[PDB]
């Protein structure tokens, strides 16, 4: 269920090796949680939906973090919204989505650090372009989890996360 | 689904090393693909099914005219009573895996030097063939078979669930 | 490499689910790592070490102080004894050792009513362990295969790390 | 070792799927031999003169020796055969150069194709290839049991494999 889903959080936090004093934009769960396992860390989200919105400024709200995370608009041009400057990054995925990936990668001080999740075949190409591009390192995650079936158990298998995490040089 | 069907039997087929002059008992999930297929890419072969529907019998080996190895084709009842009907002993079994019996019974049936070739899909059965490896010998290998998948603009390579496939040798 | 030796940490870490004034035993092998991020990632918390090297002890703490997670740590020698001079009941375990003589009947007799262990395992023997373990007390197995760049000449190729199994579980 | 290199080929040749007296172009040996053991015939292109010399070797040890022609390297060598292959395979390099459009050229409609990458570059392409005529691609995650005092699942490198039929 869920189970899969904290899986792949735990693998995006981990890549992204939060230090304190810095700040994060998620491109509501990888944000909030950046949240929770660093303090003095804050998270700027920027979604188009805003009933999805309505939700991530939610549940920013169970984990008392709230009124560190700010929820922002879509991409890309959210992001002239936001005169302070990133210093890390995350993409969940929409790295195909144009104008996106190159505005944000301007709104990024060398020395920043990055981590773009990729689960199509689409997306993991982008990947590899902007990999081959600015460097960084690619790896990917098999994950599957035990599923009862009356009188028997199998081990399904998510699909894939390749994930790029790169420097900016 | 279909693809992991074609894909699966293949490496099945891989697996059982198929001779000139040797029987293979096909025993239980789907009988009769493999026995088919055993048939068909090999001359001078003999297969046996083991199917309980009177009626999932009437379509293994009607089909089987068809690719025109009606010739080398038996269709048995239910395993392992049905090991009872069949006097000869086969020289290599294929197994798709856990009914009461179905193993020891078959089993006393290969001689010495025979091949069998099992395949699991749960793990209740993956962890049977980790206990036949212990005693009968054998390998066991892995099988993870993904096929694009494109829902609406985005592919992507959804996983089949793992087969899991043990081939020994016996003696 | 070393980064499936974070990568498996995150996961380890994840599904410990730490919570406050919460206790740590930390069990088999490589004593330390999970528990000095354990520790430096969770205010209010202690965590147990069991190593049986006197050299290997000696670096874990020196980690720990380096860390400013000197204050909140233990480290003791091997379990299951070690378990017999450590007072408190621990609130969640972590097993790496998976399947030492004894070591978890005596981890497991010291964990309370919904108390969590969560387990990794890297072999066969480990992983049908956790399946048998799964079969008593409850609890969930789900499974992972790392792969990194692996640019053998002009060619990168994705490299699969053996698979890594883990149990969590709540008493 | 020469297992994992057993179910590859095993799984190459069901995509291939034979039919009698078809020709295969196979642009080590393993598949033009196996194409021919399963009143077909097969062309192997080789750069190497040494496993040149050792695809012979195999055919007739095996023996479908004078059905199976050991030719040079590709794309060149192609125009040698003047006749029409009815059926591709590529386990070789696809990426290099001229390969692939030089062969999709002597391939008659309704003529198939079972393409092999095993490398990030190599499968990249083979979504290039996909995209503009079509096929299927699938993938298969092999790993075999690995014994000191424990057995372990050795996983081997995945293999992407492109099937499609020329329209
Ligand atoms: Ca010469
Ligand atoms: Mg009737």
């Amino acid at each position: 269920g869920q189970l899969t889903k904290q899986h792949v959080r735990a693998l995006a936090i981990s890549a992204l090796a939060p230090k304190p004093h810095e700040t994060l934009w998620d491109i509501g769960s990888i944000a909030i949680e950046w949240l929770r396992s660093t303090p003095q860390t804050t998270a700027v989200c920027f979604e188009i939906s805003e009933e999805r919105r309505e939700r991530i400024l939610s549940n920013a709200i169970n984990l008392g973090v709230s009124d560190r995370i700010a929820v922002q608009q879509g991409a890309p041009r959210a992001f002239d919204d936001v005169p302070d400057n990133p210093d890390v990054i995350f993409i969940g995925g929409g790295l195909t989505a144009p104008g996106v990936f190159a505005a944000a990668w301007k709104r990024l001080p060398v020395g920043g650090r990055l981590v773009a999740n990729a689960v199509t075949v689409e997306s993991e190409q982008m990947l590899w372009a902007l990999r081959k591009q600015f460097g960084g390192t690619i790896s990917s995650f098999a994950i599957s989890h035990e599923h009862t079936v009356g009188s028997f158990i199998t081990m399904k298998p998510a699909l894939p996360v390749h994930q790029w995490t790169v420097v900016k040089a």
